């Protein structure tokens, strides 16, 4: 079996949401797939239950480290700062990552009226990546833009 | 009738997905509530089309100050920079604001030691909001978090 | 006649509030005509006594927006501040020009073909992104400028 | 025996610029055994020629990092910086310690009673948020602090 991390914030309505949708298809793509959902474990938030950031860094790290491969969803006006520290820690221990971005504003590479506009000041078109933690993704695993790619490439990794 | 601009990030699958199912409930809620969705509106990315920054603020705001009422999705690491724009632009024209907000970590108001935790360095647990955009909210309209509760705040203002 | 201006700009970690001191003394020193608000100068000193909750906290700064000919903008970090946003669509809606200070380093290379041709490449941006809903409504009444010299340069011409 | 330091932190815009250059010095004239390295200062000149995809960026910065002793990290900003964070799990992971600074001034009010209370408020947070994933990274081998004070004091004992 193949334990995957699926790693991306899962806080609002809207991720919570769509980590459920994409999760149920990365299921349903092979039996021998062993998903871990954060939110999926997560203590309902009772007033007697704490836990600090070490213990939270902690846990979530055994998580990180017992799994195969990570799951990574980029999305967001920056990186999620708790998603960027899991890929460092996955590239360290040599974990590879495949990361989804479908942000719509990538998109424009032949428009050569968006390529002119970044010659004049704040006319930029193209969303930001911060490219650290992109190239941490690549130099062990890789970054696509569909859903159907994620699949897929979860696919030809089992 | 009553016209309804409906702000929020548009960009990931992850944003995209969740508006369309809000809005549907919305426009369920009264066959007068003329909603206007922006992702139902741009056009489809073709290597010709452009609109530098002052067309595209433009066109946008000709929307918000079209709408009797506007709602807005806070939700993310930040709020987003065109959807605090829009609240700027909203609040200065008096047009009324109801915006959701249904991040998990701002709850345990109720925990004691969430906020025993706070005497310490970096252990907050409660997500922020910038206390600016909120507050023009909150001077003409509301900030709800849950779905149920905007359902119910957009049905008591037709 | 006396130009009230109203400096947006993030003021909370020591990066931003030593910067925000150091551009303010370069503005105040180009014309002494220039009445310049800064936030952080008129915070109240942090006291377990003293509460204002976010309704009184955007009142208090739009009093100020409100009361400027000329708002000056800082647009740098990660992301537009929410706060910096918010403020520039009220002086938009209201006609108050917004002057803007862009400075990060990661938006040239336009000229650069490899970068061009890298965006047919996924997540290869280098180019660092800025919301152009709240970027064209500085442009359609104010300026974006790149550097600290353009930015008093532009507050001269509009003294 | 010479302590080698990674200063992580935003270098994009003037403001952080500046201020990284204006704390490296303060390391620097702790003691003459240590040997910062800055990324700002090693950056190549901005030319239409020289190209770098994000694979070679990753590397490159990591380099630097993995050949630390010690890793001084700036979490400031709306969010903390991706990049910094992915190089605080790179970090962790390896062994080598991290000491944080995070100077945001709406971490304080702890005391303030109206402030705790004001949570049972929807949208009423006045306390600036980090996220916990990351911090708990830090203090797993390292430590956080709030002032370019402690942040010299906990440089100079691990030397």
């Amino acid at each position: 079996m193949t334990k995957i991390y699926f790693a991306g914030p899962l806080f609002s309505q809207a991720d919570l949401r769509y980590n459920a949708y994409l999760v149920e298809q990365i299921r349903q793509l092979d039996k021998t797939i062993d998903l871990y959902l954060p939110q999926e474990n997560a203590a309902i938030n009772d007033k007697s239950a704490y836990a600090d950031s070490k213990m939270i860094a902690l846990a979530d790290t055994e998580n990180v480290l017992a799994s195969d491969l990570l799951v990574a969803l980029l999305d967001g006006p920056t990186i999620d700062a708790g998603v960027a520290s899991e890929i460092g820690v996955a590239y360290a221990k040599g974990i590879p990552v495949v990361a989804l971005y479908t942000d719509s504003r990538q998109q424009g590479a032949d428009n050569h009226q968006k390529l002119d506009a970044l010659n004049e000041i704040a006319e930029n078109q193209f969303h930001y990546l911060n490219l650290y933690t992109v190239g941490l993704i690549k130099l062990n695993g890789r970054v696509v833009s569909s859903e159907e790619d994620l699949l897929e490439e979860i696919k030809q990794r089992l």
